[PDB]
DNA sequence: AAGTCATGTAAGAGGGATGACACTTCGC
DNA sequence: GCGAAGTGTCATCCCTCTTACATGACTT
């Protein structure tokens, strides 16, 4: 299976579902308040966890059982390439300069120092 | 602030932000890597209106190329909500050596079509 | 058992898409 | 003129989010 085929017509909330979950795994409230930080609103339960379960039936999330009230939820390796492939195309359509290269190579940096 | 703009954006609208940030288009020639894109025919009934939606927001600049056509492009506030949200996936994305190595050498893959 | 936590779920509501129909303008 | 390029517009479908209600499970 190839990702683009699935990830390219996600809304922006079920792609940045799977940006959260490219950092790591989490559980469903973890991604909902991981989520509310970027939006710096309240996101609706009742939005989350149905749009986690599309991106689990089209093979991009998998879900498994922390307790049996929890869910951990996971990228699939196709989730993965889902997030692989939409950052190769931006950067595709970003790095247009000798500029703007480097201005990635900073943020990425800067990343780069925020661990540890 | 540019995370505001940025958030509140449909993903075909930042999927034409980032169209604009190779390059200013004209309205069809934006449609035309948009279908490259997504596989699809892009109906220009729904670029049109996005498109000034996002002129509305002061993300894109609708300039007049010749009487027929206009030609769109980024704004500074246009293209400052491209980079955040290029740098909030990147700061998810780099979790590690190997995604740090990754990222870095898709960017070096990239800076070698440049020619 | 009490008070949460974690998730499931549906009706109505809300917002963009579809698929046309229209106008002007350019090139031959 | 004639065809096409480029864009403007909307009725309606379409689909998602909102906004609650709902349950079983873990901690004490
Ligand atoms: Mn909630
Ligand atoms: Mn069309």
């Amino acid at each position: 299976p190839d990702a683009r085929s699935d990830a390219r017509d996600l809304t922006a909330f079920q792609k940045n579902i799977l940006t959260v979950l490219g950092e790591e795994a989490r559980y469903g409230l973890a991604i909902k308040r991981e989520l509310e930080e970027y939006y710096g609103e309240e996101v609706n339960h009742g939005r989350l966890y149905p749009n986690l379960d599309d991106l689990v039936n089209k093979g991009l999330v998998e879900k498994s059982e922390l307790d049996k009230r929890t869910n951990e939820y996971a990228l699939t390796n196709e989730g993965f390439d889902a997030v692989v492939d939409d950052l190769e195309w931006t950067l595709s359509k970003f790095v247009a300069d000798a500029d703007r290269r480097e201005r990635v190579e900073t943020i990425v940096a800067d990343d780069a120092a925020a661990l540890e």
